[PDB]
């Protein structure tokens, strides 16, 4: 997250850090927890990932430093890609993963309501990206989880930026005209979520922009309303 700020235990109880073990272990991904088995992410993310067995989901994490070799995680049953994915900025950048068992939830770790049909054109006013990723575009991952507050953008106005690539109706854009803030490499997959009406909605999941929070260069999201049909198929299979 570039020009974000540190977040406090519990603040986020919704985000994992998604680890592959293979040939090492490291962060991936973020995700968001949405049901007792499940986290919606990135498609992308799986680009070099050879099976589910090498997938850690460690939910209840503030800092990275916390991933130590007893630290609790949950293995990954299945992981489901949307069948018309093909790459990040083409869309259908949307992916579940299965988990071996249910979670059971407290104030660290709770799933994040997914955004309601009925607010399919609410242009929601208190949104914030999350993650572990890069503060620049060459730096490292982060310790701490960062956070920042990111207006959205019309999809309309995001298209003007990109005129290489098709902003349609199953993305949102999210940024500051004037630059500064944004998700970077290392946050994908995680969450664009909103607070409207005292509750919080996974409105987006971070997929792809061009560098890191210039100015006129919104970050591009999945919006995830366009898939909740997809997602309730999915989870009851
Ligand atoms: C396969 C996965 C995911 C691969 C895509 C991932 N990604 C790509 N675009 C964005 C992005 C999103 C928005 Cl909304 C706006 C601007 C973005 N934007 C533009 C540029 Cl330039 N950078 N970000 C975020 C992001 O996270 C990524 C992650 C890592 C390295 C490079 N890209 C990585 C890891 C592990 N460690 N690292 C480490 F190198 F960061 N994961 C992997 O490589
Ligand atoms: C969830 O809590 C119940 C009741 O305490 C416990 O029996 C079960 O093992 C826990 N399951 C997981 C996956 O944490």
């Amino acid at each position: 997250i570039v020009g974000g700020t540190a977040s406090v235990r519990g603040e986020w109880p919704w985000q994992v850090t998604l680890h592959t073990t293979s040939p090492t272990q490291r962060h991936l991904c973020g995700g968001s927890i949405i049901g007792n088995q499940w986290i919606l992410t990135a498609a992308h993310c799986f680009y070099g990932v050879e099976s589910p067995k090498i997938l850690r989901v460690y939910s209840g994490i503030l800092n990275q430093s916390e991933i130590k070799e007893d630290t609790s995680f949950f293995g990954v049953q299945e992981i489901i890609i949307h069948d018309q994915y093909k790459m990040a900025e083409s869309g259908y950048d949307i992916a579940l993963l299965k988990l071996e068992t249910t979670v059971n939830y407290t104030d660290s770790q709770r799933p994040i309501s997914l955004p309601s049909k009925g607010d399919r054109n609410v242009i929601y006013t208190d949104c914030w990206v999350t993650g572990w990723g890069y503060r620049k575009l060459r730096d490292k991952i982060q310790n701490t989880l960062q956070k920042a507050k990111i207006p959205l953008v019309t999809n309309e106005e995001c298209q003007k930026r990109y005129r290489g690539h098709k902003i349609t109706h199953k993305m949102i854009c999210a940024g500051y005209r004037e630059g500064g803030k944004d998700a970077c490499k290392g946050d994908s997959g995680g969450p664009l979520s909103c607070k409207h009406n005292e509750v919080w909605h996974l409105v987006g999941i971070t997929s792809w922009g061009e560098g890191c929070a210039q100015r006129e260069r919104p970050g591009v999201y999945t919006n995830v309303v366009e898939y909740v049909d997809w997602i309730l198929e999915k989870t009851q299979a």
